[PDB]
């Protein structure tokens, strides 16, 4: 009918006909809305009154009919005045529109909060009345028990108390459900939080409630640990381990964390076991060695290679041309890496003399990454072409220290302090050409064994080289200086280096000096950012250049919105060709995570009329769909196959190599078509120098390692990134500038197997296990679910796909410590008959003694 009877009776004195009248409107209110809009003022005035007893139910009518007017900050203004009146349970579009819309404005009150103070929520900072709602949004999703939006809520509204308390209340002390929690909650803060110092502190928090449970989850609390990348976590996490003491977990752990975590994190981590009297079997996986060891035995005897295609290489392209011997050179040490077989030059011997200049340089590197790993006769094999070896050329002896470093990287700690000798005692002398080579490659080796070592001695070491100003050894130190800073942020090095590239009089020195800062803040997300805005905002397009490595690296597996959209304006946008490049193939590193989306995300930008954009795509897709084998990015690789210009024809290939590493015909039909293009194109006569380097390239990555390696950025397990594989992407992602940094891609590279070892005597059992699958179907070139399984052997070939298809025989004499991930590393197992003899697999280290 009509609202004006009860309307009037606003007007009577008495509270208790107001009361009566409010309460009345209130329940016609959703038919009567404009009629009673009129009276608004009224209404308030009620609200406005400090003695009516009922304003709150006033502020509450004025809400509901500013909302079913469509004006929404009046509406939540006094919903808000409403306090309790306000009833969220109430389940109406009223409701639902000012909660959404209240929860918005205390996350936007809460991030300006926060930046200013951690403990804000302890203060009145925030809107009583806007915090109240928010707070009992919260309340209401655990009373209905989802704990889930009430712990994304908490997240978003940076309320760590509130995740903590509601942890507490809803731990049921089925612990296998708490840890599956505490992981949603992780991978919402990894993967949302985009402030880091609230990140940490969920992280660190996330720690305490996994150490406190009965049941211990040491895979979730290394995930955690490998994140922060925390020493004294980690030393936490062995004490906990030592107390519960079976041997056989506390190995395996120490396998885990020897994978997926940093290195200077475990040179930590040992050393103060070993003071603290550790076990001495642990101390021995956490040096790395077995591991390392393991791997280099797998390579060496599964080796499978295919000779004829480096043999077609060598006589269709002619190694007196610096660049066709690079190619060959490259792709013979990607087929053979890691392996320790260097057959291929022990044949051509002739081949390898008609290298000149550089070209020496990269082949004998490339001894070095064929000997990755290795560290027992590491040194040795370098011995001949060493300095002071009576090697023929600055460049046989430079590029060695250079395949040294590449043997030695990440166990580099005496190969560091060898290198580091060489370098303080030649940075002195200036204007020779032999010091200069030597300097190089004393700088590309000790960046390969300084890695991530944030060591200052050698950062002052490398910093005295660059001062010589000498072209040639410049660029190495300044990426010396980035390999050894890696990550660090350090803002010491930062300045020094910024300051330094434009004082220099050579480009590659500035352009090494770029590459150089993105290393440092490889990771550092938004606390690169203030270096990042200069870098980009600079006119030297060389220092562009490095503003979108910066992005790459500092944002690297994030999807983050801000840092995609930056460069895409970059690319579109920006005046140099290189710089264009360079911001396509950042997309790649920030995209890694989520490689789905990149090829929709560059589909266009592959269809640019410019040429440099269209070759950043090609690579943007090969770096973040590595190890996938995904479909529709070959789709939009394969039209840039066809292209006009020959560098992106070369780009293409080489991308298409990295995304199809490993696959076969039989998994996927294309990759015929493919493989046999590689070979057209090397053996045509008239097809450009650019393109066949690019295919001879592509072929050496295909089939690196033997058959036996893959690429992947993020650890499947972890689901952290993994530092040696991107920064060895990263390197080679310069090749273009420099030929040698090509074998950065080595770093990059990671066995594919199930290795099973007994946890007693750390010895590795001959066994079988079974994998459902079709036999055919994983086999290595002749050169999916199967309810049948058959056997395959400990210590061969487990394509990542097939992983998730091997299964541990249920009755056998060999059982694993824990349930089995489903994927390739280490896994320690228990031996149910220890007296009874097995057939053992003899580590190389091993024979020698």
């Amino acid at each position: 009918t009509t609202a004006a009877p009860l309307l009037a009776l606003l007007r009577e004195n008495q509270d208790s006909v107001k009361t009566y009248a409010l309460e009345s409107i209130n329940n016609v209110v959703d038919q009567l809305w404009s009629e009673i809009s009129n009276e608004l003022p009224d209404i308030e005035a009620l609200y406005d009154d400090d003695t009516f007893s009922d304003r709150e139910m006033a502020a509450l009518i004025a809400s509901k009919v500013y909302y079913n007017l469509g004006e929404y900050e009046s509406a939540v203004k006094y919903a808000l005045a409403a306090k309790d009146r306000f009833d969220i349970d109430e389940k109406s579009q009223f409701v639902e529109t000012i909660v959404s819309k209240s929860i918005e404005m205390y996350v936007q009150e809460a991030s300006k909060q926060y930046t200013k103070d951690e403990q804000f929520y302890t203060k009145d900072i925030i809107d009583p009345k806007l915090t109240s709602i928010f707070e009992r949004m919260i309340e209401k999703c655990l009373k209905a028990s989802e704990l889930k939006l009430a712990l994304g809520i908490a997240l978003e509204g940076y309320r760590l108390d509130i995740i903590e308390s509601a942890l507490k209340s809803k731990l049921d002390q089925s612990t296998s459900e708490n840890v599956k929690i505490i992981n949603y909650l992780l991978t919402l803060a990894i993967t949302t939080v985009t402030n880091s110092k609230f990140r940490s502190s969920i992280l660190r928090k996330s720690f305490d409630f996994l150490m406190n449970m009965p049941n211990c989850d040491y895979l979730t609390l290394n995930k955690v640990v490998v994140n922060l990348n925390d020493a004294g976590l980690a030393l936490q996490l062995f004490k906990k381990l030592k107390e519960e003491n079976d041997e056989g977990l506390s190995a395996q752990i120490a396998f885990d964390l020897v994978s997926s975590a940093s290195q200077q994190l475990l040179e930590i981590l040992v050393t103060e076991l070993t003071a603290q009297g550790y076990d001495p079997a642990l101390l021995n996986i956490l040096s790395g060695l077995p591991t390392c060891d393991y791997y280099n035995t797998f390579l060496l005897n599964n080796k499978n290679i295919d000779i004829g295609l480096l043999n077609k290489s060598k006589s269709s392209l002619d190694g007196k041309f610096s660049l066709f011997h690079t190619a060959v050179s490259v792709a013979n040490g990607f087929m053979h890496a890691g392996t320790t077989d260097n057959s291929f030059i022990k044949a051509n011997l002739p081949w390898l003399g008609k290298a000149q200049n550089w070209a020496k340089f990269t082949a004998t590197a490339s001894l070095g990454v064929i000997h990755k790993g290795n560290l027992l006769e590491g040194k040795k094999v370098m011995a001949p072409y060493l300095p002071g070896s009576r090697a023929s050329s600055r460049f046989i002896k430079g590029g060695s220290l250079y395949g040294l470093g590449l043997i030695y990287a990440g166990f580099g700690r005496d190969t560091t302090d060898y290198l580091k000798n060489i370098i303080v005692e030649n940075s002195g002398t200036s204007g020779d050409e032999d010091v200069d080579v030597l300097l190089h490659g004393a700088s590309l080796g000790i960046g390969l064994a300084a890695m991530g070592s944030a060591n200052i001695e050698v950062y002052e070491a490398l910093k005295e080289v660059l001062y010589n100003d000498s072209a040639t050894s410049g660029e190495a130190a300044a990426l010396g200086m980035g390999l050894c800073m890696l990550g660090t942020g350090k803002p010491e090095a930062i300045h020094d280096m910024f300051t330094y590239s434009q004082e220099t009089q050579h480009g590659n020195i500035t352009r090494g000096l770029a590459v150089g800062l993105a290393l440092i803040n490889y990771g550092r997300q938004e606390l690169a950012d203030d270096l990042i805005t200069k870098m980009l905002a600079s006119d030297e397009s060389l220092l562009r250049y490095g503003g979108a490595f910066t992005i790459a690296l500092a944002y690297a597996g994030t999807g983050n919105n801000s840092a995609v959209k930056r460069l895409l304006h970059v690319a579109v946008s920006d005046s140099n060709d290189d710089v264009r490049r360079a911001a396509v193939i950042a997309l790649g590193f920030v995209l890694l995570r989520d490689y789905t989306t990149v090829p929709r995300i560059v589909q266009l930008l592959s269809k640019s009329h410019n040429a440099h954009v269209r070759c950043g795509t090609a690579f943007a897709l090969g770096i973040a769909c590595a190890g996938k084998g995904l479909q529709s990015a070959i789709d939009v690789l394969d039209p840039l196959t066809k292209d006009p210009v020959d560098f992106v024809r070369q780009a293409a290939m080489i991308a298409l190599s990295m995304i199809l590493i490993q696959q076969t015909e039989k998994l996927n039909p294309q990759v015929a078509d493919i493989n046999k293009n590689f070979l057209s194109v090397i053996t045509n006569k008239h097809q450009e120098g650019l393109a066949k380097f690019g295919a001879c390239v592509a072929q050496g990555i295909m089939n690196a390692g033997g058959r036996n390696v893959t690429i992947q950025l993020e650890n499947a397990d972890t689901g952290t990134l993994d530092t040696k594989s991107v920064v060895g992407l990263v390197m080679f992602s310069q090749f273009w500038y420099w030929f040698p940094l090509a074998h950065f891609l080595s770093l990059s590279f990671t066995p594919t197997t199930v290795i099973g070892i007994r946890g007693s005597d750390q010895a590795i059992p001959k066994f079988q296990m079974n994998c459902y699958a079709k036999e055919d179907a994983f086999s290595y070139p002749r050169m999916k679910y199967s309810s049948k399984p058959y056997k395959v052997d400990n210590m061969t070939r487990i394509l990542p796909q097939q992983s998730r298809y091997i299964s541990f025989i249920k009755d056998d004499r060999f059982v694993p410590v824990r349930k089995f991930k489903g994927n390739n590393g280490v896994v320690v197992l228990r031996d149910r008959e220890p007296k009874e003899p097995v057939a053992l697999i003899e580590t190389v280290r091993q024979m020698k003694d």
